[PDB]
Protein backbone atom coordinates (compact mmCIF):
# COMPACT_ATOMS: atom_id res chain seq x y z
CA UNK A 1 0.00 0.00 0.00
CA UNK A 2 1.47 2.93 1.32
CA UNK A 3 4.08 2.92 4.40
CA UNK A 4 5.94 -0.20 4.95
CA UNK A 5 5.14 -2.09 8.43
CA UNK A 6 8.56 -2.13 9.03
CA UNK A 7 12.00 0.13 7.88
CA UNK A 8 15.54 -1.18 7.49
CA UNK A 9 17.45 0.83 9.83
CA UNK A 10 20.72 1.10 11.87
CA UNK A 11 21.75 0.07 15.46
CA UNK A 12 19.93 2.27 18.18
CA UNK A 13 22.30 3.01 21.25
CA UNK A 14 22.02 0.87 23.77
CA UNK A 15 21.59 1.39 27.53
CA UNK A 16 24.82 1.88 30.23
CA UNK A 17 25.29 -1.54 31.82
CA UNK A 18 26.65 -2.28 35.41
CA UNK A 19 29.98 -2.13 34.58
CA UNK A 20 29.72 2.07 34.37
CA UNK A 21 28.02 2.25 37.73
CA UNK A 22 28.91 -0.40 39.38
CA UNK A 23 33.01 0.85 39.13
CA UNK A 24 34.84 1.98 42.90
CA UNK A 25 31.97 0.28 45.24
CA UNK A 26 33.46 -1.77 48.03
CA UNK A 27 31.94 -5.25 48.10
CA UNK A 28 30.43 -7.31 51.30
CA UNK A 29 28.24 -10.38 50.85
CA UNK A 30 25.00 -10.67 53.15
CA UNK A 31 24.93 -13.82 55.64
CA UNK A 32 21.02 -13.21 56.82
CA UNK A 33 19.03 -13.58 53.64
CA UNK A 34 18.17 -17.28 53.41
CA UNK A 35 15.96 -17.56 50.48
CA UNK A 36 18.76 -18.67 48.33
CA UNK A 37 19.44 -15.70 45.77
CA UNK A 38 22.79 -14.36 46.61
CA UNK A 39 23.00 -10.86 47.92
CA UNK A 40 25.84 -8.36 48.07
CA UNK A 41 26.34 -4.75 49.94
CA UNK A 42 27.76 -2.08 47.91
CA UNK A 43 29.60 0.39 49.87
CA UNK A 44 32.76 2.86 50.57
CA UNK A 45 32.35 4.66 47.29
CA UNK A 46 32.62 8.49 48.37
CA UNK A 47 29.94 10.92 46.89
CA UNK A 48 28.29 7.68 45.80
CA UNK A 49 25.00 5.76 47.76
CA UNK A 50 25.32 2.71 49.33
CA UNK A 51 23.32 -0.69 47.07
CA UNK A 52 22.35 -3.81 47.29
CA UNK A 53 22.05 -6.08 44.38
CA UNK A 54 20.41 -9.61 44.66
CA UNK A 55 20.84 -11.62 42.17
CA UNK A 56 18.10 -14.71 41.62
CA UNK A 57 18.76 -18.06 39.35
CA UNK A 58 16.33 -20.67 37.75
CA UNK A 59 12.88 -20.73 40.04
CA UNK A 60 14.88 -17.73 42.17
CA UNK A 61 14.73 -15.54 39.40
CA UNK A 62 11.12 -15.49 38.92
CA UNK A 63 11.08 -14.17 42.87
CA UNK A 64 13.36 -11.45 42.30
CA UNK A 65 11.48 -10.45 39.14
CA UNK A 66 8.25 -10.53 41.60
CA UNK A 67 9.83 -8.25 43.91
CA UNK A 68 11.88 -6.31 41.31
CA UNK A 69 7.77 -4.86 39.73
CA UNK A 70 6.18 -4.86 43.16
CA UNK A 71 9.00 -2.93 44.42
CA UNK A 72 8.19 -0.67 41.30
CA UNK A 73 4.10 0.01 42.38
CA UNK A 74 4.33 -0.35 45.73
CA UNK A 75 6.73 2.53 46.35
CA UNK A 76 4.62 5.24 45.03
CA UNK A 77 2.72 4.45 48.62
CA UNK A 78 5.52 3.32 51.09
CA UNK A 79 8.95 4.24 51.85
CA UNK A 80 10.40 1.16 49.85
CA UNK A 81 14.55 0.72 48.30
CA UNK A 82 15.14 2.83 44.60
CA UNK A 83 14.98 0.78 41.99
CA UNK A 84 19.18 1.71 40.35
CA UNK A 85 19.08 -1.63 37.91
CA UNK A 86 17.08 -5.18 37.68
CA UNK A 87 18.39 -7.40 34.77
CA UNK A 88 16.48 -10.04 33.36
CA UNK A 89 17.38 -13.34 31.53
CA UNK A 90 16.21 -16.67 30.39
CA UNK A 91 17.65 -18.46 34.04
CA UNK A 92 18.77 -15.02 36.27
CA UNK A 93 17.61 -11.71 37.13
CA UNK A 94 19.83 -9.18 39.14
CA UNK A 95 18.24 -6.58 40.99
CA UNK A 96 20.42 -3.29 42.17
CA UNK A 97 18.49 -1.26 44.92
CA UNK A 98 19.34 1.69 46.82
CA UNK A 99 20.10 0.83 50.61
CA UNK A 100 17.94 1.74 53.41
CA UNK A 101 19.98 2.95 56.28
CA UNK A 102 19.86 1.51 60.14
CA UNK A 103 19.42 -1.90 61.55
CA UNK A 104 16.18 -4.60 60.62
CA UNK A 105 13.23 -4.45 63.48
CA UNK A 106 14.83 -7.79 64.70
CA UNK A 107 18.46 -6.20 65.48
CA UNK A 108 16.52 -3.17 67.41
CA UNK A 109 14.79 -5.62 69.50
CA UNK A 110 17.97 -7.73 70.74
CA UNK A 111 19.93 -4.63 70.86
CA UNK A 112 17.53 -3.15 72.97
CA UNK A 113 14.89 -5.30 75.11
CA UNK A 114 13.54 -1.80 76.82
CA UNK A 115 12.55 -0.19 73.56
CA UNK A 116 10.26 -3.13 72.47
CA UNK A 117 6.67 -1.77 72.92
CA UNK A 118 8.10 1.37 71.00
CA UNK A 119 9.14 -0.48 68.25
CA UNK A 120 5.84 -3.00 68.00
CA UNK A 121 3.93 0.90 67.93
CA UNK A 122 5.92 1.99 65.31
CA UNK A 123 5.24 -1.48 63.68
CA UNK A 124 1.38 -1.37 63.96
CA UNK A 125 0.97 2.19 62.52
CA UNK A 126 3.35 1.59 59.27
CA UNK A 127 1.19 -1.89 59.70
CA UNK A 128 -2.35 0.60 59.30
CA UNK A 129 -1.08 2.33 57.03
CA UNK A 130 -0.16 -0.42 54.21
CA UNK A 131 -3.34 -1.91 54.64
CA UNK A 132 -5.00 1.63 54.37
CA UNK A 133 -3.82 1.46 50.47
CA UNK A 134 -7.36 1.44 48.18
CA UNK A 135 -7.33 -2.41 47.04
CA UNK A 136 -8.00 -0.30 43.40
CA UNK A 137 -4.80 0.80 43.66
CA UNK A 138 -2.68 -3.20 43.34
CA UNK A 139 -2.53 -4.90 40.47
CA UNK A 140 -1.27 -7.79 42.13
CA UNK A 141 -3.16 -10.74 43.60
CA UNK A 142 -1.91 -12.89 46.55
CA UNK A 143 -5.46 -13.89 47.80
CA UNK A 144 -5.63 -17.23 49.67
CA UNK A 145 -6.88 -18.97 46.54
CA UNK A 146 -3.97 -17.99 44.45
CA UNK A 147 -1.43 -18.69 47.30
CA UNK A 148 -2.40 -22.43 48.14
CA UNK A 149 -2.45 -23.21 44.42
CA UNK A 150 1.55 -22.24 44.86
CA UNK A 151 1.66 -23.63 47.57
CA UNK A 152 0.75 -27.41 46.32
CA UNK A 153 2.69 -26.59 43.46
CA UNK A 154 6.14 -25.76 45.51
CA UNK A 155 5.34 -29.40 47.41
CA UNK A 156 5.08 -31.47 44.64
CA UNK A 157 8.31 -30.38 43.06
CA UNK A 158 9.91 -31.26 46.63
CA UNK A 159 10.62 -27.55 47.58
CA UNK A 160 9.24 -26.97 50.63
CA UNK A 161 11.81 -26.60 53.27
CA UNK A 162 10.78 -29.15 55.99
CA UNK A 163 13.51 -28.03 58.50
CA UNK A 164 11.93 -24.52 58.59
CA UNK A 165 8.54 -25.78 59.81
CA UNK A 166 7.88 -23.62 62.84
CA UNK A 167 8.23 -26.31 66.44
CA UNK A 168 4.69 -27.22 66.29
CA UNK A 169 5.44 -28.77 62.72
CA UNK A 170 8.59 -30.23 63.46
CA UNK A 171 8.87 -33.86 61.85
CA UNK A 172 5.38 -33.37 60.08
CA UNK A 173 5.38 -34.33 56.43
CA UNK A 174 4.57 -31.47 53.73
CA UNK A 175 1.31 -33.38 53.17
CA UNK A 176 0.05 -33.03 56.65
CA UNK A 177 0.30 -29.76 56.95
CA UNK A 178 -1.30 -29.18 54.04
CA UNK A 179 -4.19 -31.83 54.46
CA UNK A 180 -4.40 -30.13 58.00
CA UNK A 181 -4.18 -26.52 56.95
CA UNK A 182 -7.52 -27.04 54.46
CA UNK A 183 -9.12 -28.62 57.78
CA UNK A 184 -9.12 -24.68 58.63
CA UNK A 185 -11.19 -23.57 55.83
CA UNK A 186 -12.96 -21.73 55.28
CA UNK A 187 -13.31 -18.28 56.38
CA UNK A 188 -14.34 -15.08 55.28
CA UNK A 189 -11.77 -12.86 54.01
CA UNK A 190 -11.21 -9.65 55.13
CA UNK A 191 -9.15 -7.79 51.60
CA UNK A 192 -6.21 -5.36 52.05
CA UNK A 193 -3.11 -4.75 50.28
CA UNK A 194 -0.29 -7.19 52.30
CA UNK A 195 3.38 -7.19 52.26
CA UNK A 196 3.31 -10.89 52.10
CA UNK A 197 6.45 -11.46 54.46
CA UNK A 198 5.87 -8.60 57.25
CA UNK A 199 8.26 -10.52 59.44
CA UNK A 200 10.98 -8.62 61.76
CA UNK A 201 14.41 -8.45 58.92
CA UNK A 202 12.15 -6.92 56.42
CA UNK A 203 11.28 -4.06 58.84
CA UNK A 204 14.19 -1.39 59.09
CA UNK A 205 15.04 1.49 61.55
CA UNK A 206 17.09 3.87 61.88
CA UNK A 207 17.46 6.61 64.88
CA UNK A 208 14.37 5.57 66.31
CA UNK A 209 11.96 5.77 63.15
CA UNK A 210 10.54 2.79 61.05
CA UNK A 211 12.02 4.15 57.38
CA UNK A 212 11.11 1.34 55.20
CA UNK A 213 10.67 -2.22 54.39
CA UNK A 214 12.13 -4.55 52.07
CA UNK A 215 11.60 -7.95 50.25
CA UNK A 216 8.34 -7.22 48.87
CA UNK A 217 8.00 -9.99 46.49
CA UNK A 218 4.70 -11.15 47.70
CA UNK A 219 3.25 -7.95 48.02
CA UNK A 220 -0.41 -8.06 46.36
CA UNK A 221 -4.40 -8.38 48.05
CA UNK A 222 -4.63 -11.23 50.46
CA UNK A 223 -6.30 -11.25 54.31
CA UNK A 224 -5.06 -8.85 56.55
CA UNK A 225 -3.72 -11.88 58.72
CA UNK A 226 -1.49 -12.51 56.41
CA UNK A 227 0.66 -9.88 57.86
CA UNK A 228 -0.68 -10.39 61.39
CA UNK A 229 0.34 -13.26 61.67
CA UNK A 230 3.52 -13.41 60.17
CA UNK A 231 4.57 -10.44 62.39
CA UNK A 232 3.17 -12.18 65.41
CA UNK A 233 4.86 -15.30 65.06
CA UNK A 234 7.76 -13.30 64.82
CA UNK A 235 7.11 -11.46 67.96
CA UNK A 236 6.15 -14.80 69.87
CA UNK A 237 10.17 -14.93 70.21
CA UNK A 238 10.43 -12.08 72.01
CA UNK A 239 7.36 -11.64 74.12
CA UNK A 240 3.68 -12.40 74.77
CA UNK A 241 3.06 -9.20 75.90
CA UNK A 242 4.64 -7.44 72.66
CA UNK A 243 2.13 -9.57 70.56
CA UNK A 244 -0.92 -8.59 72.36
CA UNK A 245 0.35 -5.31 72.04
CA UNK A 246 0.68 -5.63 68.04
CA UNK A 247 -3.34 -6.59 68.12
CA UNK A 248 -3.88 -4.29 70.30
CA UNK A 249 -2.72 -1.18 68.76
CA UNK A 250 -3.07 -2.46 65.14
CA UNK A 251 -7.16 -1.99 66.11
CA UNK A 252 -8.09 -5.68 66.78
CA UNK A 253 -8.60 -6.75 70.71
CA UNK A 254 -9.32 -10.43 70.03
CA UNK A 255 -7.34 -12.29 67.43
CA UNK A 256 -8.74 -14.27 65.11
CA UNK A 257 -6.91 -17.62 66.02
CA UNK A 258 -8.33 -20.19 62.73
CA UNK A 259 -7.23 -17.24 60.10
CA UNK A 260 -3.94 -16.81 62.38
CA UNK A 261 -2.95 -20.47 62.13
CA UNK A 262 -4.27 -21.11 58.36
CA UNK A 263 -1.34 -17.99 57.80
CA UNK A 264 0.96 -19.62 59.85
CA UNK A 265 0.26 -23.00 58.27
CA UNK A 266 0.38 -21.36 54.90
CA UNK A 267 3.70 -19.48 54.93
CA UNK A 268 5.62 -23.16 56.01
CA UNK A 269 4.99 -24.06 52.17
CA UNK A 270 6.80 -20.83 51.48
N1 LIG B 1 17.64 -2.54 50.12
C1 LIG B 1 18.16 -2.95 51.30
N2 LIG B 1 18.43 -2.08 52.30
C2 LIG B 1 18.95 -2.48 53.48
N3 LIG B 1 19.25 -3.76 53.76
C3 LIG B 1 19.04 -4.74 52.85
C4 LIG B 1 18.47 -4.38 51.54
N4 LIG B 1 18.36 -5.51 50.84
C5 LIG B 1 18.82 -6.52 51.62
N5 LIG B 1 19.22 -6.06 52.82
C6 LIG B 1 19.77 -6.90 53.91
O1 LIG B 1 19.96 -8.23 53.41
C7 LIG B 1 19.15 -9.16 54.13
C8 LIG B 1 18.48 -10.14 53.18
O2 LIG B 1 17.64 -9.41 52.28
P1 LIG B 1 16.34 -10.14 51.69
O3 LIG B 1 15.36 -10.34 52.82
O4 LIG B 1 15.90 -9.42 50.43
O5 LIG B 1 16.96 -11.57 51.29
P2 LIG B 1 16.13 -12.94 51.29
O6 LIG B 1 17.05 -14.00 50.73
O7 LIG B 1 14.77 -12.75 50.67
O8 LIG B 1 15.98 -13.15 52.87
P3 LIG B 1 14.88 -14.12 53.54
O9 LIG B 1 15.59 -15.44 53.69
O10 LIG B 1 14.58 -13.43 54.84
O11 LIG B 1 13.74 -14.12 52.54
C9 LIG B 1 18.11 -8.34 54.88
O12 LIG B 1 17.82 -8.91 56.16
C10 LIG B 1 18.74 -6.98 55.01
O13 LIG B 1 19.41 -6.90 56.27
CA1 LIG C 1 24.00 -14.85 51.28
CA1 LIG D 1 13.90 -11.13 54.32
CA1 LIG E 1 12.64 -13.11 50.99
CA1 LIG F 1 8.32 -21.71 58.53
Amino acid sequence: SHIQRETSCSRPRLNSNLDADLYGYRWARDNVGQSGATIYRLYGKPNAPELFLKHGKGSVANDVTDEMVRLNWLTAFMPLPTIKHFIRTPDDAWLLTTAIPGKTAFQVLEEYPDSGENIVDALAVFLRRLHSIPVCNCPFNSDRVFRLAQAQSRMNNGLVDASDFDDERNGWPVEQVWKEMHKLLPFSPDSVVTHGDFSLDNLIFDEGKLIGCIDVGRVGIADRYQDLAILWNCLGEFSPSLQKRLFQKYGIDNPDMNKLQFHLMLDEFF
